[PDB]
């Protein structure tokens, strides 16, 4: 459908890099927690 066309063009260049930087966030939020 529709939905399936316009959703299947949402991945491209800078997502991958979004993605990249929200595990490196992520991460060095984890880094930052201490028990």
């Amino acid at each position: 459908p529709i939905r399936r066309a316009c959703i299947s063009i949402v991945e491209w260049k800078p997502f991958e890099i979004i993605i990249l930087l929200t595990i490196f966030a992520n991460c060095v939020a984890l880094a930052i927690y201490i028990p």
